[PDB]
């Protein structure tokens, strides 16, 4: 939690540079900087106040460009400034922050799917790689708790995955976590209380309205209410202790629909709706702008 629920970039029709901010507190929407460069599958998050969006791709009437940036937007100047760039393109990224590092995970570039993992200094402003995963994963959801980083689901180029791992930082080293129940590319993965949640996604057929959290202390996956709505390449956040999930693609529609999940009810409901459907964003939160 921070204040606004940022959602940076996605996909209808070609790539976005939309950058809007919800307020949860007030139902209101803010349009704030687009990004410099039209980018969906990327990921966003947020390290001392300010928001990242990491990789992507920009599909774009001319031509499908995966990407390598960086780039920082700062709410204080309602500006976007360029970091260093990753050491490969990462479209349908993955990224978790550990103690202020900003962990990149995973992708497509091109026909080829990474296993390659790389670890960004903000105050540096430097990318260094790290172990790779075991599993070469794009379409990968990942969320850390307890300082511990874990990469779940995805498509490795051939299949869709129900498995998912976990990078313990002070070994380097990666190690399999117990398989979700069910395949997932494309979820949006999360963070709650004690739990890593997986919800929606695509499971090499159907856009998925199912939702699962896997219980690091008993490695156990547990199904929890279903969304409203099945959804593919949808953005998520936790925000104030409820999951919000936003837009995606349900196999006929590019969903405007935001839903928010309350664990305490084990309900979800439709909380507001973005200004136009899209899929493929990156989300965050962070402190409202100006």
């Amino acid at each position: 939690v921070g204040r606004l629920i940022y959602t940076a970039g996605g996909y209808f029709r070609q790539s976005l540079s939309y950058l809007e901010a919800y307020n949860p507190s007030n139902g209101s929407w803010l349009r704030l900087a687009d990004l410099q460069v039209p980018r969906s599958g990327l990921a966003g998050c947020v390290v001392g106040g300010l928001l990242y969006a990491v990789g992507g791709r920009n599909n774009s009437p001319d031509g499908n460009t995966d990407s390598s940036a960086l780039d920082c937007y700062n709410p204080m100047t309602n500006q976007w400034s360029p970091c260093a760039s990753m050491s490969v393109p990462r479209n349908r990224i993955g990224v978790g922050v550990i103690d202020g590092h900003i962990y990149a995970v995973g992708g497509s570039h091109g026909c080829i799917h990474h296993s390659s993992v790389e670890r960004y200094e903000p105050e540096r402003d430097e990318w260094h790689l790290v172990a790779p995963m075991l599993t070469r994963r794009i379409g990968v959801g990942v969320a850390v708790l307890n300082r511990l980083l874990y990469a779940v689901g995805g498509f490795d180029g051939t299949n869709r995955l129900n498995s998912a791992e976990c990078y313990y930082p002070e070994r380097n080293e990666w190690r399999m976590i117990t398989p979700m129940n069910t395949i997932r590319s494309g979820a949006g993965v999360c963070v709650l209380h004690n739990c890593i949640y997986a919800a929606g996604g695509y499971d090499g057929q159907d856009q998925l309205n199912s939702v699962e959290r896997y219980d690091v202390e008993t490695e156990t996956w547990t199904f929890v209410a279903p969304m409203r709505h099945h959804r593919s390449a949808l953005g998520i956040t936790v925000h104030q202790g409820k999951i919000y999930v936003l837009g995606g693609y349900d196999g006929h529609t590019f969903l405007d629909s935001v839903e928010c999940y309350d664990p305490d009810s084990d309900t979800w409901s439709e909380v507001t709706r973005m200004t136009s459907g899209r899929s493929g964003v990156g989300v965050a939160v962070t402190m409202e702008p100006c």
